[PDB]
């Protein structure tokens, strides 16, 4: 019932991981960060009111702390040039080592959870429950890079990467060549998420090199919608509200907006 900061060891990664943990469920949700995930708190603690939103929901809420850039995915090597000193390898930390600490001591089900994502791990949610459906029937992404290796898709994350924190995404996926891209690619992946019947719900609103960009994340989510539905996808919720943006306030009030839904999906 109170909110908890955890300290839980990666063996992977050679360190602790700070998980802020509320329990409520043997089902929880996930709630996966940004671009800039700081090392002191989860952005949705930062700046919604997450945990108060989903007290007495009936599921645990779960927010990792940590991994700028990281895609929360498992990288090849650490990121060269900034100096990392060890390899990101989030997507084992979330499907094998947190949920493992999180069973062991606090009783809550490996299995039978919700991922959901926003920006950079918008993608990352739809991905882990794409791989690992029985860990995720539940993924949401809101605003996030769902054909991140598609056209221009690979060098726009690359920048993004190296402007936020100066990670570099040749040492995460390799070169766009690399089949990384696409094995983390949630178009690429849509049969999975059709295959698995995934629950997903996926939401995307809308200085001129920023107008490119943002018109570019609305129109691949519109692919993404067209080629789930073309894929015999039928368990979806998409969200394109036309006065939707790409903020806090909208991301939280998404996460609100799906509560009923991951309670009928995780818990009905």
């Amino acid at each position: 019932l109170p909110v908890e900061y955890l300290q839980v060891p990666s063996a992977s990664m050679g360190r602790d991981i700070k998980v802020q943990f509320q329990g409520g469920g043997p089902h929880a949700v996930y709630l996966l960060d940004g671009l800039r995930a700081q090392d002191d708190y989860n952005g949705w603690d930062i700046n919604t009111p997450a945990f108060e939103e989903y007290y007495q929901s009936g599921l645990s809420v779960i927010m990792p702390v940590g991994g700028q850039s990281s895609f929360y995915t498992d990288w090849y090597q650490p990121s060269q040039s900034n100096g990392q000193n060890y390899t990101y390898k989030w997507e084992t930390f979330l499907t094998r080592e947190m949920p493992a600490w999180l069973q062991a001591n606090k009783g809550v089900s490996p299995t039978g959870n919700a991922a959901v994502g926003l920006s950079m791990s918008g993608g990352s949610a739809l991905i882990l429950a794409a791989y690992y459906p029985q860990q995720f029937p539940y993924a949401a992404s809101l605003s996030g890079f769902l054909n991140p290796s598609e056209g221009w898709w690979p060098t726009l994350i690359g920048l993004a990467m190296n402007d936020s924190g100066g990670y570099n995404a040749n040492s995460m996926w390799g070169p766009s060549s690399d089949p990384a891209w696409k094995r983390n690619d949630p178009m690429v992946q849509i049969p999975r998420l059709v295959a698995n019947n995934t629950r997903i719900w996926v939401y995307c609103g809308n200085n001129i090199p920023a107008k490119f960009l943002q018109g570019l994340t609305l129109r691949t989510n519109q692919t993404f919608r067209d080629t789930y539905a073309a894929d015999g996808g039928r368990n979806g919720v998409f969200n394109f509200p036309p006065n939707g943006t790409h903020s806090w306030p909208y991301w939280n009030e998404q996460l609100v907006a799906m509560k009923a839904d991951i309670q009928h999906v995780l818990n009905g």
